[PDB]
């Protein structure tokens, strides 16, 4: 019934980096994670280094400029806006989280890939195998695959 992206081509745009992972990895796992929801539907994600993106990625901490503050170290990983313009889509990580590519800290992959289903429209799951369930599960991040509940939703609204 909500919000979606009426355009294919959508683009993305990294505002600012965690000084917890490399730089590549960073932009790797963001990738990675469009990837997965562009797997399954006619979505096009670009990444861009200036202008406005429909999807902003920012790393911020505590009261950061919307009306969702985040709350240090645990519980709040990260949030996102459904589609829209200005804030809509844009997708924010707690920097007081200790982001990693691995099974330590808080894996940025799979955080993200739940924030974007956010991004592009979904609500959550309660399938407890579906990558929109709510709460953060660690999976081997190689062989990770989306369920067919996340499939069934995100074709709902773009397939
Ligand atoms: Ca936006
Ligand atoms: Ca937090
Ligand atoms: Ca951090
Ligand atoms: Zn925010
Ligand atoms: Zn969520």
């Amino acid at each position: 019934m909500g919000p979606v992206w009426r355009k294919h081509y959508i683009t993305y745009r990294i505002n600012n980096y965690t000084p917890d992972m490399n730089r590549e990895d960073v932009d790797y796992a963001i990738r990675k994670a469009f990837q997965v929801w562009s797997n399954v539907t006619p979505l096009k994600f670009s990444k861009i280094n200036t202008g406005m993106a429909d999807i902003l990625v920012v790393f911020a901490r505590g009261a950061h400029g919307d009306d969702h503050a985040f709350d240090g170290k645990g519980g709040i990983l990260a949030h996102a806006f459904g589609p829209g313009s200005g804030i809509g889509g844009d997708a924010h990580f707690d920097e007081d989280e200790f982001w990693t590519t691995h099974s330590g800290g808080t894996n940025l992959f799979l955080t993200a890939v739940h924030a974007i289903g956010h991004s592009l429209g979904l609500g959550h799951s309660s399938d407890p195998k579906a990558v929109m369930f709510p709460t953060y599960k660690y999976v081997d991040i190689n062989t990770f695959r989306l369920s067919a509940d996340d499939i069934r939703g995100i074709q709902s609204l773009y397939g």
